[PDB]
């Protein structure tokens, strides 16, 4: 029993929750996802989240003062602080398993551009607090990433049921021309085994030779 | 120009991003079961040579491949076992006339389709990181989010801490430094942030 809570200025784009893994997860109540309007915490008529950076720069920061109220409410001292941005220690599988026994995750999707740094600060007083990134490419905001830290979390939630995998192959024996690899139809499986590994040392050489201590 | 095709047994999941309004792309979903060939609506089927999971059926993919790529389509297929998708390959795609994103679930396509595939037009397989998801939706939402915020008209080291109004907030002060004017200085500083937060978050960058 998980609860989540998701906190942003667009509320309507966390609604992809509502299906495949995390949407079965709510439905059976291992879990329950909440998404809250940030703008919930403003008091200004024009709702305003957002302000020019000190020390200049491009773009806007988040203001402090309305994630500070945002996250009071919300937050408790059990609660883990999720804070997606690039800037962040990454989110690895590790991370995944380790946040898969977490009673309460709190998710704070900000801009690029981020959220003033004393939000995290003050809220590292009351509550632990972790801000990761999913990947080095840049997104615009941090919804997509709490989609995918979800995502990978809830499937590893009990009750929710190194190398690269190779290729895979099912019906149909042969298809346009090109057949399954014969070993594979053999029921052999030792020669099977011999002959995944094999394909996944080609595979993660070839991709990913940094999974193997290698360069690039 | 850009025309986005994604092809999905959840077409729901990708409704939100859908919502940019500039109409500069087209972002175009598709239920991959308009393809399946048995009332039962079946999209996978068991591995050869044994294991757990199911793998997407190549029939009914390399129907809906057939009908919504041409030979200038750029087939790219959500798959931890990819190539590392980076912001250099955002830069790229985002010039493309036509990318189409093959949703598959973990266990993945049977792999004569992308072979098949790479006959005719460009394949890229690509993982977004090293984290397991059931499936590639997520995936592909972080893909079409990179990759359009670099289309026009929709508009090293980490970059350190950022601060706002009010100057003094909870207790906690803005530096100084960002209210001395000392543009130069300013510029050091924050070069030194972003040097003490990389060595501390991300020591592979260095
Ligand atoms: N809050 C954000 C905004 C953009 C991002 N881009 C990549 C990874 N994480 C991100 C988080
Ligand atoms: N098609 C998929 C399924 C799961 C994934 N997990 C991590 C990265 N990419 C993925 C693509």
């Amino acid at each position: 029993s998980m609860k989540i809570d998701v906190v942003t200025i667009f509320p309507e784009y966390l609604q992809p929750v509502r299906q495949s893994l995390p949407g079965k997860a709510i439905d059976a109540g291992l879990v329950d996802v909440a998404v809250h309007d940030l703008r919930r915490w403003t008091h200004d008529v024009h709702k305003s989240v957002d302000d020019s950076p000190y020390g200049g720069g491009p773009g806007m920061v988040m203001k402090p003062t309305v994630w500070g109220d945002a996250l009071d409410e919300i937050c408790t001292s059990e609660t883990l602080l999720v804070v997606p941005t690039p800037a962040g220690y990454p989110f690895t599988q590790e991370t995944a398993w380790q946040w898969s026994t977490e009673d309460h995750l709190v998710i704070a999707c900000g801009r690029y551009e981020g959220i003033d740094q004393r939000v995290a600060d003050d809220a590292a007083t009351r509550m632990r607090v972790r801000e990761v990134s999913i990947g080095d490419y840049v997104l615009n905001g941090g919804e997509a990433a709490a989609l995918v830290i979800i995502e990978a979390v809830l499937r590893l939630v009990p009750g929710v049921l190194s190398l690269l995998e190779g290729p895979s192959y099912t019906r149909p024996p042969s298809w346009r021309g090109m057949d399954v690899p014969p070993v594979l139809l053999s029921g052999d499986h030792a020669k099977i085994a011999a002959w995944r590994a094999e394909q996944s040392r080609q595979r993660t050489i070839e991709r990913r030779p940094d999974l193997l201590g290698f360069d690039s």
